[PDB]
């Protein structure tokens, strides 16, 4: 049975290198967006935002939100998600960046702008997905 979206996954004591977060789900048909939000309190340390129809293009927007202001976006035109299809997102925390693979293929990395990794204590998962699983493990 699917989890309820938007879904909140506590990250006890924040994130740390060698921490692997795995999100399993299926994209809804005619999906418009997906969002992962690694949060430090109200701040979003790492925002991972696949957009299925931005001016008829598919793009993943990544960014950080500090004191309610979004920063400079990082955009990646490789777009492995497809409406209707099951996906696996793996977010591996490394010393200098978040490393994201989708369906076992490296997708992008996002350098740490928020430095207090052990305060990034919650992951919000939202958008047009049926969420199957969300978990973490130390590798
Ligand atoms: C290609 O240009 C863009 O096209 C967009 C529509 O597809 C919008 O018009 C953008 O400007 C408005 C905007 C800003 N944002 C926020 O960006 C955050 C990450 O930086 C987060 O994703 C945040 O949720 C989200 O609302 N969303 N829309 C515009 O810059
Ligand atoms: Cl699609
Ligand atoms: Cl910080």
């Amino acid at each position: 049975g699917p989890l309820i979206v938007p879904y909140n996954l506590p990250l006890p004591g924040g994130v740390v290198p060698r921490m692997l977060i795995t999100i399993l789900g299926t994209v809804k048909p005619n999906a418009n967006r997906i969002a992962l939000d690694f949060q430090r309190g109200n701040d979003v340390a790492f925002h991972f935002n696949p957009r299925f129809n931005e001016n008829n293009r598919r793009v993943i927007v990544c960014n950080t939100k500090l004191d309610n202001n979004w920063g400079r976006e990082e955009r990646q035109s490789v777009f492995p998600f497809e409406s209707g299809k099951p996906f696996k997102i793996q977010v591996l925390v490394e010393p200098d960046h978040f490393k994201v693979a989708v369906n076992d293929a490296h997708l992008l990395q996002y350098n740490h702008r928020v430095k207090k990794l052990n305060e990034i204590s919650k992951l919000g998962i939202s958008g047009d997905i049926d969420l199957t699983s969300a978990s973490y493990t130390m590798i």
